[PDB]
C-alpha cells in the first residue's frame, strides 16, 4: 500500500472563512456584506486570506466579473496588489476601471500593467492605461556589450531574457502598434526586422520571436488591406521619410505586404504603361504583341539613341517594353552563341566574324554589370545572388579574350591540334569559352520568374537546392571516405599507360582501367559509379589476388548500395517533404520575387540593352489622414472579427452562471 | 434593383472610365456586385430558372476568375459556392418523375 | 440594372396572424392562449397557418421546446400531421411523449416514427416507440428478382432505392440492435456483411452503405470492449446456436471485433499454453526456446507417432510448439534444397541421395494440401489466396516427377549435353524443379505475419500490390503498343543467326541483334530497355537507311520516356499515396492475419508436420444474461460519450433564451 498525504503542507480555513468564500463564489452580496461588517466588529474572518486553489476574495470576484461584489471588497479595503494585473488578463473593463479608480503570483516580477495589457491586445484596456502617461523601458540593442547587459547576463540570464522576450512581446502588440505610433506601418517593418533578428540571434527563444514578426507582418497586411481607394493606395505607397514605401517593404521582406492584391494590381498598372488593355486579350495576340516588340530592339533602341523625345524614343522607357527588349537582345545573344559553333588547325588565330559580333555584347555585359556596381552599391550588389553567376560569366569572358590575344600575339604558324601542346592557350580559351557559354545559357532561370506558371515552379527549385545543399555534405563525406579505402587497398597496383591495349589510363578509355589507383581518378570513379558508367571489372588487377578482389568489390559494393540505395532515396524523401512546405506560400514568394523583377525595369538607368549601352509636408499630413482612417478601418474590423470568432470558454458559462445565482440570492433577499 | 455587371471584357466608355478614375474601388465593385449575385438564396427567389442561372452564373465566375488575376481566390469560391447550390438543388429531388422532369427540361 | 422581385409567390400573413406567430415564437403564454380564445370566437386568426420560413406554430413550439405553449396548441387542436416526426427529429422526449399521448414536408413519404427515431439513435425515443407495437417492413434480398421489386424500380426508382436505403439506416441503429435482437453481437455481424454486400452492388450509393457497415462493426466492438471479466469474454467468444463466436466474426471479416485487446490477450493466452510465462522473457532467452523446440521436430513428431499420452507425445498439441515444428520442418526442406544444386551427362537418371529425401517432403506437401481441400471444403481453401501458389508448387513437383520418371525409362545411355534436344525431357523437367524451387522459397512470405515486426510490413506490401497490378494494365499496353510499331519498322532486316559473329541471335548475345525482328524478341527487348540491359546500337541496321534508323530511334526515345521518366515516377506517387491510407489501420489487419495464423493451429488435424503426415440451455441463458449486463453497459457508456463530446448548437442558445423569454414574460404577467 502506498500512503498519501500532504507533503507540503499549507495553512487551512475555518468553517465560517471558508463559507464567507463560499458566498462571494456564489455571488451572495447580502451574505457577503453581512459578513463583512460582522468582520469590521469581531475580527473573526480573514478578509484577505487565501483559498484551496490559489484565489482569495477579490479575485474570485474579479474572475467572476461580479463589479457589485467587488467594489463591496474594495469599499472594505481588502488586499489590492495584482489583482489590478488580474484585471487585465481578464479582459474585464469594468474591473480595470474601478481598480484604477481604486506572497505568490502566477506573473513575472517584470509584468507592467501596460505590458500585460499588449500581450492580452485588447484594445479598450491598452487605450485606457495609456491615457494615464505609462512608459515601457526600451530594449537594447541585438549585439549591446555594454556593462548593464553583461551584468544582467551574468546575474540571473533566466530573468533577463524573460525580460528582453516580455518586452518585445508587448511592444509587437498591433494595438499598442495602431495607437502611440507616428508611422505604424513603419514602425511594424522595422519590428519585425528587429524581430527576424532576435529570432536568429537566440537560438532557444526561436520560435517565439519568429511568430512576433510573423504576427507585425500580419498586420502590416491587413492594415494595407483595410484601404478602400486607389488614392490612399498611393499615398501609402508613395509616402517618404516614387513608391518609397514600397522600397522600404521590399528592403524589409515583407512578403505578406508586398503580396497584397491592390498592391499587385497598382503593380499592375504601372508595368503595363503602353497597354491599358493587356489584361483582357487572347494568348495569341499577346504571343503577336511579344513576338512584334522583340523583333524591334535595335530599331527602339537606337530611337532612344536619336532623340527621345519621339512615339519610338520614349516608347522603350516603358517597363514591359524595355522588359521584352531586354530578353530579345539577350536571346539573339544566344542565337549567335548557338552560331559559332558552327582552318582550325591555325595556332592563336584572328576572331571570326561571329566573335567579332560576339564582343560588344561582352562589353556591354561586363559595362552594365560595373555601372550596377557603382549605382546601386556594394550590400545590394552582393544581396541579389544572380550577380555572383554574373560575375563569373564575366570573369570567363574577359579571361577567354585574354587568353585569345596572348594566343594571337605569341604564336602565328599553323601546326595541326594533334601536337598541339597540353597547355596550349587557345585550348584553354576555348574551354572556358563554352563554359561561359553554358553559364549565360542557364542565366535564362532568372526570367522565369515573370510568368505566371513557371514562377512559382522556379520559387520550390530554389527552395529545395538548399536540402539538396544539406544533402551533399554527407554524400560528399562518404565519397571521401571510400575513394580514401579504394585508394589503400588499389594503388600498389598501378600500370603505365604503355601497358595498355590503346595507350589510355583511367575511366574514359573504351577498356576502363586503374579506377582506383590515384585519389583523384579514384573521387571520378566513385562519382561515376553513381550513374552506372562505370563498368564491374575496374574492380580486377592483373595477378591472381583473390582475397585482395573480393574486398575491393564488396568496398565497391558497400559504397553503392550507402549511395544509390540509402542516400538518394533519403534525398528523394527529403525534397518531397520540403515541397510541402513550400506549396503553401509559393503563391506569395512568387508574387514577391516578380515585384522585385518589376521595379528593376522601372528607373531610367539600365535602359538601353546591350550592345548599345556603351555606345512638403502636404505629404506627411495626406499621410497621416489616410493612416487615421486605416487605423480606425482596421480596429472595427478586427473588433468585428474578435465578435465572429469561436472565442468562447467555460468562463462564459460560469459568467452567466454568477449572473443567474446572483440574480438569485437578489430576488430571494427581496421578496 | 442591384446594378447589372458588364461584360468580362467590355471597352465602353464608362469602364474605362472607372478604371482610370480608381481601379481599387471599380474591381471591390464589381466584386461587390458579382458576391450579391452568387447568393443562393438570391437565386432561390427571383430567377425563373435558378439550376441554368447558377449555371451560367458559375461559368461566368470562372471567366472573372480567369480574367482578374490577383482576384482569383474569391472568384474561384464564388464559382464553386454556384455549384454546390446547384448540386444540392438537384439533390433535394425526391422522385424520378422529378429528376427526369429537370433533366429533360429545355428553353 | 436588374429588378428583384418574388418570382414564385406565396400566401402573406396578415397583421394580427404574424403577431401571433411572434408571441410564439418569445413564449408569451398569456398572449398565446388570449389569442387562441379570442380565435374561437371571431374566427380572424388563422392557427393552423405558415410562416414565412415553412414552420406553423406547433412546429415553433416544438422546435424551442416550449411544452407549455404546445400542449395549449395540442388542447386547442391544431394541425397535428407530420410534428410528431419533427418531435421525433428534434430529440425532445416530453414533446414525443405528448404526440404519442394526443402539404409541404422535408421528410420522405416512407418516413415512419420508428425509422426517424432509429436514424436519431436516441435511445430514450426508440425504446418509448417499441414500447408500442410497431414494425419495420423487410428489405429484399440483395438481388431479387421478384415481380415487387421490378416493379417498383421500374415505376420509380429513384423512391425505391431511397426507400432500401431508408430501411437499411434504421435497421443499422445501435440502440434498434441493443434492443429487439436475441443476439446483437451475430446480428451486428449479419448486417454489416449484408451492408457490405449492398454496398458492392450499389455503385451510385457505396459511401452510405460503407459508413452503414463501419458502424455496425463499431458496435460490434464497442459492446465486447464493454465486458469485464475473463468468464463473460469466454462465454461471448465461445457462444454457438471451441471460439464459435470468433470464428463467426473472422469468417465475416470483423477486424475491429478480432483486434480487440482482450479477445488478442485470449487468443496469446491459448497460443502460449505450454509456457505460461512468455509474455516476459528476454530476447536471448526466447531465441534459445525457439532454436531447442526446431532442433527437436522428428523427436517430438516420432513421440505423437508413438505414444500421445505421454510428457512428449502431447506436447507438439500445443499451439505455439506445432508452429515451431512446421517451421523448423519446412526450413530443413529449403535447406536439403539448397544442397541439392551442390556425373552430369546421363540421359534421364536415378534420383540422387539428396533427392530421395527431398521426396517424401514433396508427398506430404500434396497430401497435406488434399487433405486441407477435403476436410475444409472448397470455398475456406479458394479463399486463402495461398493456396494458388501451393497448388503451383505441388503441380510443379509432380511435373518434375514424371518428367524424370519418363526419362529414366526411356533414356539408358551417356551422351554429353552439348548436342543434347532442346526439348528434352531431362531439361524441361530440371527447369520446373528450378521454378519450383524458387515458389518453394518465397512461400516463407506466409510467415512473417506472425512477427511483430514484419506483419504489419507484409500487410504494406498486400495493400500495395493492388496498386502495382493496376499500374501493370497501363504498363503492358504501352509496351505491346510499341513493340507493334517497332516490329513494323525494323522486320524488313531480319537477318539470320549464321551471318552473326558467334551464331548467336538476340539481344542475349555478346553483340545484340535483331532487338525489333519479331514480335517476341520485340516483347523481350522492350521489357529489358527498362532495366538498361539493352544498349542502344541493337537500334542500327547493316544498309545505309538512315532516316529509317532516326525514326526507330526516337521510337525507342519515346518508349524510354513514357515508361522510365513517366510511369515509374507514376508508380512511385501511386504507391507513396497509397501507404498513407494504409499506415493506419495496419495494426488492426496485421492483429486480424495472426488471428488467423494462430487459429489454423488450433486443430487436431494437420498436426504432424511433412514428412510424418504420410507415416444444452444453460450456455444460452448465460450468453443471455451476459449480452443483457452488455447491452446496459454500453447504453450507460454511449450515453456518457453523448454527454462528454461537443454536441452543441445554437439550438441550446435558442432554447435558453425562449427559457429565458417565456420566464420574462411569466413575471411581467404574475406583477
Ligand atoms: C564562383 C567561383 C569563380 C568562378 C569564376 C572564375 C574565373 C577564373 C578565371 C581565371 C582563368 C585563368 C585561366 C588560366 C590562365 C593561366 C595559366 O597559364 O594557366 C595554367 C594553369 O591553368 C589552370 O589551372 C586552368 C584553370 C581553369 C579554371 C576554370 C574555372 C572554371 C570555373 C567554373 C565555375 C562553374 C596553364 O598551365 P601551365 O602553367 O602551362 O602548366
Ligand atoms: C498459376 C498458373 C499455373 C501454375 C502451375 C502450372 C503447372 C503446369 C504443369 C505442366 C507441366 C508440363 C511440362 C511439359 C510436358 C509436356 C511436353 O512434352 O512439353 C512440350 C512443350 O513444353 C512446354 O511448352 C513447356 C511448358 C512449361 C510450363 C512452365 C510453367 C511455369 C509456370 C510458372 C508460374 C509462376 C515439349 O516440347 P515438344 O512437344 O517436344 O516440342
Ligand atoms: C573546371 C570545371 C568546369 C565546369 C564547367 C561546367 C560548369 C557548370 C556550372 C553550372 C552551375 C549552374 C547553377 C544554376 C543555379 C540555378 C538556381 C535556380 C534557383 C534560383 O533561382 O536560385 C537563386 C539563387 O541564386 C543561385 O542559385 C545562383 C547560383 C550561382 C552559381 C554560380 C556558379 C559559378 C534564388 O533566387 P534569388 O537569388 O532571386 O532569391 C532571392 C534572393 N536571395
Ligand atoms: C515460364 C516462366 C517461368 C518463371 C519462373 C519464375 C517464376 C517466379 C514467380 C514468382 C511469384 C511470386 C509471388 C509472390 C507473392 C507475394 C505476395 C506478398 C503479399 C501477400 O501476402 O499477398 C497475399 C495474397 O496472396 C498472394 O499474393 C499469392 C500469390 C500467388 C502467386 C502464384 C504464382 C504462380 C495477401 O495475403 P492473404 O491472401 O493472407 O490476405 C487475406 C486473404 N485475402
Ligand atoms: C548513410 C551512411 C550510413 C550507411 C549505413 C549502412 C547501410 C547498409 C549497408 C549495407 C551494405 C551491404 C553490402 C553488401 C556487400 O558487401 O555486397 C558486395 C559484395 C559483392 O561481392 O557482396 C558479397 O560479397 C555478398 C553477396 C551477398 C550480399 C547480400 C546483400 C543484401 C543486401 C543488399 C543491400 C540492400 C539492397
Ligand atoms: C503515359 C502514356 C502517355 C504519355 C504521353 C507523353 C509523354 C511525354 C513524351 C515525350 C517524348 C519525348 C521524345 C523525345 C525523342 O524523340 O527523343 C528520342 C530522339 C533520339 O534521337 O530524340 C531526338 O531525336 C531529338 C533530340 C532532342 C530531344 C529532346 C527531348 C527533351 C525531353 C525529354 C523527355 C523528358 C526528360
Ligand atoms: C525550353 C525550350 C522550349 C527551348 C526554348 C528556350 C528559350 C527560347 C525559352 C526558354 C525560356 C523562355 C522564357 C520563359 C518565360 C518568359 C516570360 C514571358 O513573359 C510572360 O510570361 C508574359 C506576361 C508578362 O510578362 O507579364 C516572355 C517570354 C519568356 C522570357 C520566355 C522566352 C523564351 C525562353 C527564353
Ligand atoms: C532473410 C535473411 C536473414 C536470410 C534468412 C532466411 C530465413 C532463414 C529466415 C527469413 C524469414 C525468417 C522467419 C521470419 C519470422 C519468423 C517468426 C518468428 O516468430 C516470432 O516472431 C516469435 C513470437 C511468436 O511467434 O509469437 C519465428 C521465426 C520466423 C519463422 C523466421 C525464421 C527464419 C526465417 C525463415
Ligand atoms: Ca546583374
Ligand atoms: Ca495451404
Ligand atoms: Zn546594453
Ligand atoms: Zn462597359
Ligand atoms: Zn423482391
Amino acid at each position: 500500500r502506498i500512503p498519501l498525504q500532504i507533503v507540503r503542507a499549507e495553512t487551512e480555513l475555518s468553517a465560517e472563512e471558508k463559507a464567507f468564500l463560499n458566498a462571494v463564489e456564489k455571488g451572495d452580496y447580502a451574505t457577503v456584506k453581512q459578513a463583512l461588517q460582522e468582520a469590521e466588529i469581531y475580527y473573526n474572518v480573514n478578509i484577505n486570506c487565501m483559498d484551496p486553489l490559489g484565489r482569495s476574495a477579490l479575485l474570485i470576484a474579479i474572475e467572476n466579473e461580479n463589479l457589485e461584489i467587488m467594489e463591496l471588497l474594495l469599499n472594505h479595503s481588502v488586499y489590492v496588489g495584482d489583482a489590478l494585473l488580474y484585471a487585465i488578463r481578464k479582459e474585464v473593463v469594468g474591473a480595470v476601471e474601478l481598480l484604477l479608480s481604486y506572497q505568490f503570483s502566477e506573473f513575472t516580477p517584470d509584468i507592467t500593467p501596460i505590458m500585460l495589457a499588449a500581450h492580452t491586445n485588447n484594445y479598450e484596456i491598452i487605450k485606457l492605461l495609456v491615457q494615464k502617461r505609462v512608459t515601457i523601458p526600451r530594449p537594447h540593442q541585438i549585439r549591446c556589450n555594454c556593462v548593464e547587459c553583461v551584468s544582467s547576463s551574468e546575474v540571473d540570464s533566466l530573468r533577463h531574457s524573460r525580460s528582453r522576450l516580455n518586452i518585445y512581446k508587448a511592444l509587437a502588440s498591433p494595438s499598442l502598434i495602431a495607437l502611440s505610433s507616428e508611422d505604424p506601418i513603419l514602425t511594424a517593418f522595422r519590428l519585425g526586422w528587429e524581430l527576424k533578428e532576435l529570432s536568429k540571434v537566440e537560438n532557444e527563444f526561436k520560435a517565439e520571436y519568429e511568430e512576433l514578426s510573423q504576427q507585425c507582418k500580419l498586420f502590416a497586411k491587413d492594415l494595407l488591406d483595410q484601404a478602400r481607394s486607389s488614392r490612399e493606395l498611393e499615398i501609402i505607397l508613395n509616402h517618404r521619410d516614387d513608391l518609397a514605401k514600397l522600397k522600404v517593404a521590399i528592403k524589409y521582406h515583407q512578403k505578406e505586404f508586398v503580396a497584397q492584391p491592390n498592391c499587385q494590381q497598382l503593380l499592375a498598372t504601372l508595368w503595363y504603361d503602353g497597354f491599358p488593355g493587356w489584361r483582357r486579350k487572347h494568348w495569341v495576340v499577346k504571343l503577336l504583341t511579344c513576338m512584334t516588340i522583340g523583333f524591334l530592339f535595335p530599331m527602339l533602341s537606337i530611337a532612344y539613341l536619336i532623340s527621345p523625345r519621339s512615339n519610338l524614343g520614349l516608347f522603350i522607357k516603358k517597363p514591359f517594353i524595355k522588359f521584352i527588349c531586354h530578353t530579345a537582345s539577350y536571346l539573339t545573344f544566344l542565337f549567335m552563341l548557338l552560331l559559332a559553333s558552327q582552318d582550325l588547325h591555325v595556332q592563336g588565330p584572328p576572331p571570326t566574324v561571329v566573335e567579332w559580333m560576339i564582343l560588344p555584347w561582352v562589353l556591354g555585359f561586363i559595362w552594365g554589370e560595373i555601372k550596377e556596381m557603382w549605382d546601386g552599391g556594394f550590400t545590394e550588389y552582393i544581396h541579389d545572388w544572380w550577380n555572383l553567376m554574373d560575375f563569373a560569366m564575366n570573369s570567363l569572358y574577359l579571361a577567354t579574350i585574354s587568353l585569345k590575344i596572348v594566343a594571337y600575339v605569341k604564336y602565328n604558324g599553323s601546326r595541326p591540334r594533334e601536337e598541339w601542346e597540353m597547355w596550349h592557350p587557345t585550348l584553354i580559351a576555348e574551354a572556358l569559352f563554352a563554359i561561359s557559354n553554358i553559364l549565360s545559357s542557364l542565366r535564362l532561370i532568372s526570367l522565369f520568374t515573370a510568368n505566371s506558371h513557371l514562377g512559382p515552379l522556379q520559387i520550390s527549385l530554389g527552395r529545395m537546392l538548399l536540402d539538396i545543399l544539406k544533402f551533399l555534405f554527407i554524400y560528399c563525406l562518404v565519397l571521401l571516405a571510400f575513394a580514401n579505402g579504394l585508394n589503400q587497398l588499389y594503388f600498389y597496383y598501378e600500370t603505365r599507360a604503355i601497358d595498355e591495349p590503346n595507350n589510355c589510363k583511367g575511366i574514359r578509355c573504351e577498356k576502363q582501367n586503374n579506377a582506383f589507383s590515384t585519389l583523384f581518378e579514384t573521387l571520378q570513379s566513385l562519382f561515376w559509379s553513381v550513374f552506372g558508367l562505370l563498368n564491374l571489372y575496374v574492380t580486377n588487377v592483373k595477378a591472381r589476388h583473390e582475397f585482395t578482389e573480393f574486398v575491393g568489390a564488396t568496398m565497391f559494393g558497400t559504397y553503392n548500395v550507402i549511395s544509390l540505395v540509402v542516400l538518394l532515396n533519403m534525398l528523394i524523401a527529403m525534397m518531397n517533404n520540403s515541397y510541402q512546405l513550400i506549396a503553401d506560400h509559393a503563391d506569395i514568394e512568387w508574387k514577391f520575387a516578380r515585384t522585385k523583377l518589376w521595379m528593376s525595369y522601372f528607373d531610367e538607368g539600365g535602359t538601353l540593352p546591350p550592345p548599345f549601352n556603351i555606345i512638403s509636408l502636404i505629404q506627411n499630413q495626406h499621410y497621416q489622414e489616410v493612416i487615421r482612417n486605416l487605423v480606425k478601418r482596421y480596429v472595427a474590423a478586427m473588433i468585428r472579427n474578435s465578435k465572429t470568432h469561436e472565442g468562447l470558454t467555460e468562463e462564459n458559462f460560469k459568467e452567466l452562471k454568477q449572473d443567474i445565482s446572483s440574480f438569485r440570492y437578489e430576488v430571494l433577499d427581496l421578496l
